[PDB]
């Protein structure tokens, strides 16, 4: 095809008709081959570190031999069940409730899922400091409509009948004695799914913020331990002063449930939290059982994972900063993450530029929007610092001490936050996660350094496709904080509108225009389909403003880099036009011809050859580089183009 007709079908030509999708795939994307290369090279690096033998106390070792007593099967065999059932003597040694509760902490700092969840995150009120959280999780199924809706009522008919078999595996027998027990163990949790939340009331973040003191929370949750609980987890009373309870009914019924209900039915309960946490990490007689209601009849999968697709997520879940650590030594260098500091300072640069020579908005908000662009941070590449596992101890001949050794120091290091204040550094993803997007509530991109690999950041290539493959992508990110969807959160993330409602309306009458574009495309697969498919266009509106605010900015960033010298032209191309080849490479995506219509309906994004030659038709510097004729098919008139920016 022709560049000015077809942008996406001139460099994605030789790859939509003869690259066929694979059978388990959906969609075959650039960004999902990014998600088998970040899944290969890890895989990769976690096999060569326990081929290695590296020192212990190094973290090559600590990787290293987590995995290779995951994948040594024959050793767990070897220990058999008698791991579990040291750790079922600390349930079996418990009395009173206070050491039930202490116990139950011990369970829950290494790794089992308690009745109280907790994580530490930031207060998002104050934001310099870390609080912990308080959520629900005390039911051993996924939802809260696992046992009340009758949707779910074959899930609970076939629920104790695989607690009783869980518990004969354990403990011996047949499941004809442990009926008894797996029929105390539902009744319990249809007890604490009664004040379980909905999934939307609790995305509702007014009753999911309730700031309780430390000492009225024992006065809350009467019937429950609170210090010996926290305690064995890592922390205190005076190390937690104030805490927020994320579902507070839910809290007085638990621990009004540990009160009244009889403490040995609370202690199989508490036996079956530990046995279905460590089922994984015991023998094949609890592997495979706990798969067949957990993957089988919850999921409806056909065979079980293999050894090695639960051995990586084993370490990236135990260790994700080591061996993210060992995966920016290797594929991100520090040559590439210094490149890659001035591509997002030239894009914060002709972000500072193109607001400040903005026709469609006021100039009381324009001043507004430098603001928020002086408060922008950017969480590119991987971390300033590491996080320190040198408190972990990793044998390779006991898989279940590294489980147990490996969830205390990820939970003693989150409950050490509480002490300082907040890194703002502190990346919660990983940097091998395939995840870039914008966060609002705190005002930066998060890209790690496996959406920064080739098709869209190729750091030894020229350094035009870097602003027109990632450079875009991340002018879409910024851009999502001066659109009318970042309206509503200033520079510190706080829910402010600093747009006026002359903003909106210009704005608006500038962007009504690719409504009537957008409404008019088919996708070419979906062409011959006797209905037509038309991209619906007020549904997918804001992120076809994003991709043009995306481009349009990237063209000027690349502007500014070349400092007044003319762009290096590689085989007939010009820099210029080597921005859109960048742009037109990042979208190489087919889908199937059935889920492409699905994704007509629900998917707020455009088809993946409209976010492509549907943004270069309203960019003036499009026409520029390509000489684009009248005669041409993505030849639209000057009055009717949409700008944003310049
Ligand atoms: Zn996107």
């Amino acid at each position: 095809a022709r560049p000015q007709d077809d942008l996406f079908g001139h460099v994605n030509g030789r790859w939509l008709a003869e690259h066929e999708i694979p059978a388990d795939r959906a969609t075959d994307g650039a960004f999902r081959s990014l998600f088998d290369r970040a899944e290969t090279q890890v895989r990769d690096l976690i096999i060569q570190a326990s081929q290695a033998g590296a020192a212990v106390g190094t973290d090559a070792q600590r990787i290293g031999d987590l995995y290779a007593s995951f994948l040594d099967e024959e050793a767990v065999e070897r220990a058999g069940v008698q791991p579990l059932h040291d750790e079922l003597a600390t349930i079996d040694s418990a009395a009173d409730a206070t050491e039930l509760a202490a116990a139950l902490g011990t369970l829950q700092r290494a790794g089992v899922g308690g009745g109280i969840g907790v994580y530490v995150d930031t207060d998002s009120k104050d934001s310099t400091r870390y609080l912990v959280h308080f959520t629900q999780s005390g039911i051993g199924l996924p939802d809260e409509s696992y046992y009340r809706d009758e949707q779910h009522a074959a899930v609970l008919a076939a629920y104790p009948g695989h607690i009783a078999r869980m518990f004969g595996l354990v403990y011996g027998g047949e499941s004809r004695d442990h009926a008894k027990t797996a029929d105390r163990i539902v009744a319990l949790e249809t007890k604490l799914a009664d004040a379980h939340w909905d999934v939307v009331k609790r995305r509702d973040a007014d009753l999911g913020y309730n700031l309780r003191t430390f000492a009225q929370l024992q006065t809350e949750g009467a019937g429950f331990d609170w210090v010996s609980w926290v305690t064995a987890l890592g922390s205190a009373p005076d190390a937690m002063t104030e805490l927020v309870v994320r579902q507070p009914d839910y809290l007085v019924t638990f621990a009004s449930l540990w009160a009244s209900v009889n403490v040995e039915d609370w202690k199989c309960w508490a036996r079956w939290r530990l046995i279905r946490a460590r089922a994984p990490w015991l023998t094949r007689a609890l592997v495979a059982e706990d798969f067949e209601f957990y993957g089988r009849t919850l999921t409806g999968a056909q065979q079980l994972r293999d050894r090695w697709k639960r051995g990586v997520s084993l370490v990236e879940n135990l260790m994700g900063d080591a061996v993210g650590k060992l995966y920016v030594q290797r594929h991100f260098p520090p040559d590439a993450k210094s490149r890659i500091d001035t591509l997002v300072d030239n894009l914060q640069e002709a972000y500072r530029i193109s607001i400040s020579e903005l026709d469609w908005m006021t100039p009381q908000t324009r001043q507004r929007a430098l603001a928020k662009l002086n408060k922008f941070t950017a969480k590119v590449g991987y971390p300033i610092k590491w996080r320190d596992y040198s408190k972990l101890a990793i044998d390779r001949d006991d898989l279940y001490g590294n489980v147990q050794r490996g969830y205390a120091v990820n939970h003693d290091r989150e409950l050490a936050k509480l002490f300082g204040p907040v890194d703002r550094d502190e990346w919660f993803m990983t940097p091998q996660t395939v995840n870039a997007y914008y966060n609002p509530g705190m005002n930066e991109i998060v890209f790690p350094a496996a959406i920064l690999q080739p098709p869209f950041f190729d750091p030894q290539a020229d350094e035009a496709a870097n602003y027109g493959g990632i450079g875009a992508v991340i002018g879409h990110e910024i851009g999502h904080g001066f659109d009318d969807q970042g309206a509503k959160y200033d520079g510190d993330g706080n829910l402010v509108d600093w747009w006026t409602d002359d903003d909106r309306t210009e704005f608006a009458a500038r962007t009504k225009a690719l409504i009537e574009q957008y409404h008019a495309y088919t996708p070419r697969d979906l062409v011959d389909h006797p209905g037509p498919p038309h991209v619906q266009g007020a549904f997918t509106i804001g992120e076809n403003i994003g991709d043009l605010g995306g481009l349009s900015i990237a063209l000027l960033a690349y502007q500014l880099s070349l400092n007044g010298n003319p762009a290096p032209v590689i085989d007939g191309l010009t820099g210029m036009q080597r921005v859109f080849f960048g742009w037109a490479q990042i979208w190489r995506t087919k889908s199937r011809a059935a889920e492409a219509i699905r994704r007509l309906a629900v998917d707020p994004h455009s088809p993946p050859e409209f976010r492509c030659n549907g943004v270069v038709r309203n960019v003036d510097a499009f026409y520029q580089a390509f000489d684009v004729t009248e005669d041409d098919a993505l030849f639209l008139d000057p009055q009717r183009r949409v700008r944003i920016w310049n």
